[PDB]
């Protein structure tokens, strides 16, 4: 049936399958997606921001992939004529304690060759953002916005135009060895009789990458810990208050960039996302929990270790979500004239945050295969984590994943 | 934009929208479905059985709808060349107390003109199911199996071929009196600028029929109480032990038919469905809990009343679900050589069980309308069971209702 | 100091054993440690008040003789101390022919156990004993009576104190240590400086017998699983409808006798007790949950095995407890003119039900000691379980325990 | 079994009030009912054991006067009855310049309350009183002391019995009925009744529940706040000599986790203020579903939570993870580690809350059966001001019931 099957129709799975068929036009490739459309999850519930590569440690692959992907993204958006807006970014420091870290971000930004990075303070802050306070600001004019869900759909259309097959409504449930065939791996869906046979498998399952890796025989670690990213909607009567992206100076101990003011493609102004621990892999709303997710995430050895040191930051995120009057006061340090009457609760996304046994939040590439003999081992590779930000670096991530499965499966 | 809009892409919403455009080929009709495809919920997570109409009280509309819908369905499957199998059904009794209840089902099935219902003695059971036990059984040779999701999609294509528009990914969130116009009702989705104008609306929202009715001004009752229906997967090494449908003798006090043996179009044998109270409206996943949906299901004044009488039967369902060994012990009364190692927990559906203030499990049509939006939005908050088998007959009923209600034609 | 022997537990078993030993050996210096500020605050003070005759128990067993002997010892002790009691009698009523088969099994065990004046009663003779009670056949035990077992326990204590024994109320035993020489065991209370030294220790800690046994190195099994026993009160206007004890025919697979009609000493008629799994060791109130004692009742290996067979029997007890109307319908099989409006919710007790690793509800004697040769392993004996019924069998249990520690500790 | 007045509650407030009223009116037949089998089983027997001096409280208010007078009456009572105490001075230590301004506020309020002999003490001077303690500035209250308040409560009850009062232990007041003595009080045991002309309630953690039994509004509700203590190892008890208190947030009635010696020489660290999920929830795992539902559904709860949830979560997190509590304590005693502390006992504060979310710290009296008065709250600190609180309650009883 297929030489290679990619499980996962997100932006990482779609860009991977697209990059693979472009390199190898004779390879019969399929994509299996449990939902009925691409980019239903992480790739369709994001900030829509095209990152430039400021915060990332210089000389590392993460810093390279973001700057790589950003230029590859803008070029791809021009090639396919996908709408986008280069709104620019302002990382605003509110006190002299945040300018010590802001200057560190300036050094990292320049070393990563972020285009046109410049530090700014005084009245120049109100030149870019007339309603924004702040001691000192970092200006990144090439940070833009886009619909990453629409981009993912274009990845799938490019994949199909090269002969690729996309199976929507295909919930991968089990892998089995084919009867003694040239396609030794059959993939089973949740619907009876729904199967697909293949030589090799790559999985890009986002919020369920650890669960997918277990069905091949991989260890439970790194576990995917869901972090809900909630957004607030600024009222249309005050959408003029922000023009581009206004980011805070975040704590560099964590990969999160903090709650930020970001315009959407349709003109809306979204405030977020935050980082509240979800009690469900797809916990898009508060109170939508899964008890197996609760009992297993709390008993995961890495969980207690991270909470032992960073319980305060997580509780502060949840408290500011429970009572948005605490959130708007944090937002008034940047835009003071926003009140509780100007914001409403908006939609949310869920980060697939990888975590090791020590409690560290994994931000590197993690590829994994089972420990069998063995047909389901050796032939099923699981991409359990890709470096952030996955949407901006998607085209650069795809080239790394294409190299990985080429060396792992002897293709080309 | 449209004259009538049907909210709900399930089998009941699709069949009604298809029936009304076939009766009135000049009506501009649309379908709004919050998901990305049709039959994503009840119509796509069912037992796949074409019921014959045995259990239902003679003379009632429910009894007529199931036998008529069953005949209309088989004609539609032949008409569209949709795959199906007439596997037949056995309703097996295991002791003599169950025999009395079985004899009542024979009288009802004969009064309902179920063709061709016959009672067989325990010796003749193995002529139909060689591995099944039992002292007596009711034999329904025309009970069948089908992919109701594929049938629901064919309803939509028929609807599309007649000129109807299907809006997928349209999560109806608000109804609005149109500002200006010949289309007084506006329907708002969850996305900005996602609207559709209409003259009349019919909702068939399944698990959210009560929440949809509330948006017009209808009372919170009857409430939709979700009942999870779990399925067990039998290994292929024992699939040969079940030829057709093997059903137990159920308690006539409830609308549930019990955990049964049923082949899929796959040929694989599924054991179910369950009848476990769900802690979430769309609680397909086992441990999924919604605190709002659970606290509202338990604070509903009808919940404590029905639980005060029948919580024992509900508790027996969950313990057999918690401990599969107890469910295996029950199924061995029919197929003895099946152990716990022969099964695996499979997917589940969620029944949209309507319930009034008195705790009754409503099992008939419930239409509702506000006290603009009150006269032009009709909500079908419940339809008679079984919805899939009777879908074509239910749609004829529903088309009759909105034809009189909205003066269509 | 201090003492030769210390009995931990001020219940009816610890008090009776301590009373029996000082009577056998008047020169022995014995003390009783009880954590509450009074005797018999738990099981011995929250019971049905019934003096059992010894009908249900297997002939030839030690449990069968202890209850028959204990009942004769109890009435003799009650007369001697002028403690008020009432020989109300007991009717074990069968309602169908299946319970009739189980009833004559009970009668034959009662005859073999030498239960005095046991007579099988039939049809209309039932109304001569209980005019308002129905049934198809009943077993009549005229010598089954009622008493305040809590008052009996305090009488054991005053007998103990009159013979020179010391009672330490408000002494919560926290740990045993070696006195590094005339009294090698030191017992520590909760408050610092609250210590007592002795040569040998017997524990009768009821709901915490397993927790006490772990403190000197014994295994966690058999673990005490708490079963709340709830009672309902009949309105005074209908007390006349119940003259004596009216019991149902129980399932012999379980130690529990069913919900029964029992008059109290003040003329009250109590309906109970049931057998509902407590979510807390001392869970006398519904809703009182202890996360530790709950999460360790489950996850205990014997629990899931026991539930995998009998979960339905426990849930029916719960369903009738939550919905009193379901309990009244079952009680109407015996007394029909009793409605839901005629009853009130009353107090509850909690059974200290021992459970082995296989999931069996242990109902016999269980002793335990440390696994070494040191002071703690050799000088501390734990009674992890006493046979049912503990209150009726107390005087007989005491002589067995007295015989046991006489051999184990070379006393006398 | 018949009495003129019955006091429900055998804590320090109920015992001191019953003692005060029989001393004023020796012919009044008075009884006290206590549901436990001993006095001072709860708040009065699970406290910091500190005799406060009256530093934090606003001058001119009833709180500031009752504590200063109460501690003077307490010291005189302890000397008269020969009850052991130690008189280990207090040190309220500020650790940053942002804390010295709040400490100066406590000094101005302390001198206005006439706390002897309050004196602001500078950084170099801190080691002269606590050699191991850090700080940039501190407030020295040498007359603050320690005592076993449970032993004091039992001495109140003995004075009450010596004057002819009857103490009914193991008497769980469950119901009030009309019966001379028109009020009949029922216990939980069969046939356990007393009759009386008037009733006074001092039910601590169940004061709001007792007020409901006679038909009073459910507000103010008692919200339980568990107060956990940590135990310093014996090897480092020499590192603190007396009370070492921090500079607390003046918006709340809590004084914060502090270093405090006990009568046996032990050093206890606490108490914190974590929301308990049970009225008598002395341990973290011990919760009550009913006494969790209603505390959340109480209209005042979410109002206070919407403003100060961060302070409650900070308390809980430091309780869940000891390392975070140690880092806070190291600002005062730097050379202690997790190996130097162990988890200790806990108390539960009967914190009264109004419908607006305010933590009530004043007197609250509630009449119904019009012969039943419920003291739903007494001002803090209840133990130190016990004898002063009793006189006020005695005045209220004499005017409400016309005794004398
Ligand atoms: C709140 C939020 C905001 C973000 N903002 C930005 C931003 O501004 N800029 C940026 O560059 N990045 C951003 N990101 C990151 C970006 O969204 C992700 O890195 C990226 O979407 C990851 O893509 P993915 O395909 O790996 O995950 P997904 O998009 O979630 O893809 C996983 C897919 O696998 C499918 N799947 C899972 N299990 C199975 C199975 N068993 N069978 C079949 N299919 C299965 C799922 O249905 C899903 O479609 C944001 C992320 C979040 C959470
Ligand atoms: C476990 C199970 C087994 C069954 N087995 C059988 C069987 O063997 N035989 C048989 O005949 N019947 C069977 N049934 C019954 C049958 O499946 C249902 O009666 C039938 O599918 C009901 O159709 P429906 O369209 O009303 O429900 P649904 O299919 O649930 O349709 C509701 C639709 O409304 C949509 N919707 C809801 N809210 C909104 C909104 N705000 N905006 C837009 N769209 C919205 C939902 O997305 C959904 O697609 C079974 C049912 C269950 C639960
Ligand atoms: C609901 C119910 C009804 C019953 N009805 C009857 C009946 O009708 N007839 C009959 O014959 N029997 C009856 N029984 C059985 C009888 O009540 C018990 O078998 C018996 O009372 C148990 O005696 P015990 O002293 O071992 O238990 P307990 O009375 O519980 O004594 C244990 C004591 O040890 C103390 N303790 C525990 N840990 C420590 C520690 N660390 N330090 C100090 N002290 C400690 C406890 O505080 C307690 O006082 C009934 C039991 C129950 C639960
Ligand atoms: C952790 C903590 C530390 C403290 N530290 C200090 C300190 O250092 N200095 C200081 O001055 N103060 C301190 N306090 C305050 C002091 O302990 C209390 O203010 C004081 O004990 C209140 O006394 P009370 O009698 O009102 O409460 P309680 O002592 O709780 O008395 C209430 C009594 O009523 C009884 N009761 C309740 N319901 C019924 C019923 N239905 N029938 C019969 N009886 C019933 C209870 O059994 C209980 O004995 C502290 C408090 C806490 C919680
Ligand atoms: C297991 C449970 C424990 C949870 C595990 C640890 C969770 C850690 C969460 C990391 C926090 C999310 O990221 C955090 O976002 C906040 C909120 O914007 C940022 O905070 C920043 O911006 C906000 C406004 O947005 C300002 O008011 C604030 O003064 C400033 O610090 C932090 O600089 C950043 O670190
Ligand atoms: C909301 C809380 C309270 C819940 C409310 C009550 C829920 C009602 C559920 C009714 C039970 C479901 O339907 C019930 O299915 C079971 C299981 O097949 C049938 O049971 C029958 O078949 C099974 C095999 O499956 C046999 O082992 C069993 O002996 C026989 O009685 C019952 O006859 C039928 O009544
Ligand atoms: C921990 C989870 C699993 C729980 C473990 C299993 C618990 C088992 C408890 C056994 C039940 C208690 O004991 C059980 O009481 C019931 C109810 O009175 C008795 O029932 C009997 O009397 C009652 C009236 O009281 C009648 O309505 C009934 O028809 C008759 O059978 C049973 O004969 C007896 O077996
Ligand atoms: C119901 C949910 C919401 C809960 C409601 C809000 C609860 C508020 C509780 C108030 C906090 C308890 O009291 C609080 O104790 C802490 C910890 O000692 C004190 O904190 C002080 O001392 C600690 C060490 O002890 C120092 O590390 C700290 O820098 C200093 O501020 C606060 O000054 C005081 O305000």
């Amino acid at each position: 049936d297929y030489d290679l099957v990619v499980v996962g129709g997100g932006i990482v799975g779609a860009a991977s399958a697209r990059e693979i068929v472009l390199r190898h036009p004779s390879l019969k490739v399929a994509v299996l997606e449990k939902e009925c459309k691409l980019a239903k999850h992480q790739s369709g519930h994001n900030s829509g921001v095209i990152h430039a590569g400021i915060y990332y440690k210089p000389g590392t692959l993460k810093a390279r992939l973001c700057v790589e992907g950003m230029h590859l993204a803008y070029a791809y958006l021009d090639e396919k004529k996908i709408p986008y807006k280069k709104t620019g970014k302002l990382i605003v420091a509110t006190d002299e304690k945040e300018v010590k870290l802001l200057k560190d971000l300036e050094k990292r930004g320049i070393a990563n060759n972020v285009p046109d990075l410049r530090m700014i303070e005084g009245s120049e802050i109100q030149e870019i953002e007339p309603y924004c306070q702040g001691v000192m600001a970092l200006h990144s004019p090439h940070t833009g916005i886009v619909d990453w869900g629409l981009v993912t759909e274009h990845y799938g259309q490019d994949f199909k135009q090269c002969g690729g097959d996309i199976y929507l409504d295909f919930n991968v449930s089990k892998f089995t060895e084919t009867k003694e065939t040239d396609y030794p791996v059959t993939i089973h869906g949740a619907k009876p009789g729904q199967t697909v046979r293949t030589k090799n498998v790559l999985t890009c399952g986002g919020l369920q990458s650890d669960l997918l890796a277990e069905k091949t025989g991989c260890p439970r670690d790194p576990r995917i810990v869901p972090f809900r990213g909630e957004y607030l909607l600024l009222t249309k009567e005050k959408q003029h208050m922000v023009k581009g992206n206004i980011y805070p100076v975040p704590d560099p101990r964590f990969p999160f960039l903090g709650v930020h003011f970001t315009p959407r493609m349709d003109g809306s102004i979204w405030l977020g996302p935050n980082a509240v621990l979800a009690l469900k892999r797809e916990g898009y709303t508060w109170g939508d929990i899964n008890l197996f997710e609760l009992f297993d995430a709390l008993r995961y050895p890495g969980f207690v270790k991270m909470a032992s040191k960073y319980i305060g930051f997580g509780l502060s995120e949840m408290s500011k979500s429970w009572f948005i009057n605490l959130q708007i006061k944090a937002l008034q340090k940047y835009i003071p004239d926003i009140t509780e009457y100007d914001i409403q609760r908006g939609p949310a996304g869920v980060r697939a945050q990888a975590m090791d046994l020590d409690g560290n939040l994994v931000d590197d590439f993690v590829f994994d295969r089972g420990q069998g003999s063995g047909a389901l081992a050796k032939r099923v590779l699981h991409c359990r984590n890709a470096p952030s930000p996955g949407a901006t670096s998607s085209l650069a991530i795809a080239k790394m994943i294409a190299d990985k499965i080429e060396n792992e499966f002897s293709i080309g």
